[PDB]
């Protein structure tokens, strides 16, 4: 089997990117962030505390004749931006794309924190990391890939995800039309249950390529690019009036600035984010200051290549028996 979904940015600055799911029979369409950073899919629900439900779509179990309670089983996630959920489980058919799974683990939010109540565009999760990661307590769950993988054409899933445009995420094959030239593969660790892997360097602009390995992750569900503070520094160094703001949280750089590009290895290939992917717009409504797509990761612990990097490259998260990561120009 395959499935081939299309996913659109939730607003202007492609803060995040939603996939319509089908969840349950009939079908109740949810729109997802598909997140590669992590490995529970969860959902606004009619379980949702009321007043934590601020627009979302909500999945209603009990309009599913395919529903069934998982039985003492319980979630509760916390993610890298301070955010959070937790509930109960389900069981239910998901379709992704035409792809359906039946006995999916479906984590009905009871609760939500308040970053997710005030995103109207997104009614829940999809995670696409390894499913040692994935939080149901006392019997953990397998992700959406990783229960259709045996069905699939072949055991992979690809992100093309659009600048400031639509994308698509396809399970199963390689649209050997969605990419210029070759994919080049490397190597991953399921250690930490992430993609993570070792890029081979940078380049600033049109900069000579500094040979360095930088462990990172892959993470659809991270909207930056999050890199060593060397790495960081090197690139905003490019931009006149660039610096890091304590109180934005970040660098910023003036908004009349053009942004240079910038490069990072996979092995010997290399892909270029262009200035303009580097650009998330005023830190304010109104001001002349513009934050930076390009942070530094002192102090979270991984490096990780969000939206920003991924969405200049076609990605293929490759799930047979030893995991590897390809990426190709577009």
């Amino acid at each position: 089997s395959t499935g081939s979904a299309t996913t659109t940015p939730i607003d202007s600055l492609d803060d995040a990117y939603i996939t319509p799911v089908q969840i349950g029979t009939p079908a109740q369409t949810l729109n997802l962030d598909f997140d590669t950073g992590s490995s529970d899919l969860w959902v606004f629900s009619s379980e949702t505390t009321a007043s934590e439900v601020d627009g979302q779509t909500i999945y209603t179990p009990s309009k599913s004749t395919t529903a069934k309670l998982l039985s003492g089983a319980t979630w509760s996630i916390s993610y890298g931006d301070g955010s959070s959920s937790s509930g109960d489980v389900y069981t239910d058919t998901v379709s992704v794309g035409g792809l359906t799974v039946t006995g999916q683990a479906v984590e009905s939010a009871k609760k939500v924190s308040s970053s997710f109540t005030e995103d109207s565009t997104i009614d829940g999760l999809l995670g696409l990391a390894f499913s040692t990661l994935n939080t149901v307590s006392p019997t953990q769950q397998k992700t959406f890939f990783d229960n259709a993988k045996a069905s699939l054409d072949s055991p992979v899933f690809t992100a093309d995800l659009g600048y400031h445009a639509p994308g698509t995420y396809n399970f199963g094959f390689i649209d050997t039309t969605a990419y210029t030239g070759s994919i080049t593969y490397t190597a991953v660790s399921t250690k930490q249950g992430f993609w993570e892997w070792t890029s081979t360097g940078y380049a600033v602009g049109s900069g000579t390529f500094k040979s360095t390995s930088i462990d990172g992750i892959a993470d659809t569900g991270t909207t930056l690019l999050y890199l060593p503070a060397t790495v960081v520094s090197a690139y905003w160094a490019q931009v006149s009036g660039a610096k890091s703001s304590s109180s934005v949280g970040g660098y910023v750089f003036p908004c009349s600035a053009t942004l240079p590009s910038f490069t990072f290895g996979v092995g010997s290939a290399r892909i270029v984010i262009p200035g303009d992917y580097i650009d998330f717009g005023p830190i304010s409504t109104g001001s002349s200051s513009c934050f930076g797509g390009i942070q530094s990761s002192a102090g979270i612990g991984i490096n990780i290549f969000g939206d920003v990097a991924l969405k200049a490259a076609f990605v293929v998260f490759n799930g047979a028996t030893t995991p590897t990561l390809g990426f190709a120009s577009k």
